[PDB]
């Protein structure tokens, strides 16, 4: 494809290295709220940080919704045999 809008970007296999900026797009994959994304970039949250974050820290500190914490966790781990 010459010119125009093409070339879809996506997150790598491992989330241990991404930058605070890459994270903003990392969540875009699943499609989260505009507030959630910025909530990470504003908290200096990066790739190495995301992987470090846990459901407990996401519900204790972040205190995000039950759905969010569930969506973010699924992104970190990656495993998902349920296949919604």
């Amino acid at each position: 494809g010459s010119s125009g809008s093409s070339g879809p970007w996506q997150p790598p296999a491992d989330l241990s290295g991404l930058s605070i900026e890459e994270v903003s797009k990392s969540l875009r994959f699943i499609g989260l709220s505009e507030d959630v994304i910025s909530f990470f970039v504003t908290e200096k949250i990066d790739g190495n940080l995301l992987v470090q974050l846990t459901e407990e820290i996401l519900s204790e500190d972040f205190k995000l919704s039950k759905l969010q914490v569930k969506k973010i966790m699924q992104f970190i781990n990656g495993s998902g045999p349920s296949s919604g």
